[PDB]
């Protein structure tokens, strides 16, 4: 099959998981938190006193639940490299 | 559709292409040149004078194809990437 097809499959998984939706709904729910949201957000940009503003965010227990399903959708995307990459892997 | 049962298609769909058979074929062409092998191998070491060694490889033809299929390579798992984490993109 085309690596391409199999590509926007894949992105459709993704888009219908139930991780994806708890990402999402995290998303909006410390987007709807007023202050919330402006911890994250100043979180957010400091990162392009660091280390920082991360202490600031992961003292709040929502936003840090938000922090880790980022993580975790990090990770699961790692994991689909690892899966995909393995034939290159099996090369070197 | 469960997002590891379609990274295993996407996996297979790569093991089959064209593009991963160019890259072997390439990769085993060098290793089948002494000289070639070599070279590559010592490139591929110093990276963990630099810059090098980059030198060396590039003014080789044969090599300079791999590492261009090598790029190559690289940049369809970006695409696959961006693919996939285009709902990510949509969210944030
Ligand atoms: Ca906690
Ligand atoms: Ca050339």
């Amino acid at each position: 099959v085309n690596f391409y097809d199999v590509a926007y499959d894949l992105e459709n998984a993704l888009r219908g998981s139930e991780e994806f939706t708890r990402l999402k709904n995290l998303y909006d729910e410390v987007n709807a938190d007023e202050s919330a949201k402006r911890m994250f957000e100043n979180f957010r940009d400091v990162q392009l006193q660091a280390q920082k503003t991360v202490a600031l965010v992961q003292q709040h227990e929502k936003i840090s639940q938000l922090m880790e399903a980022e993580q975790r959708m990090s990770m699961l995307i790692g994991e689909l490299n690892k899966i995909i990459m393995k034939p290159l892997e099996e090369l070197y």
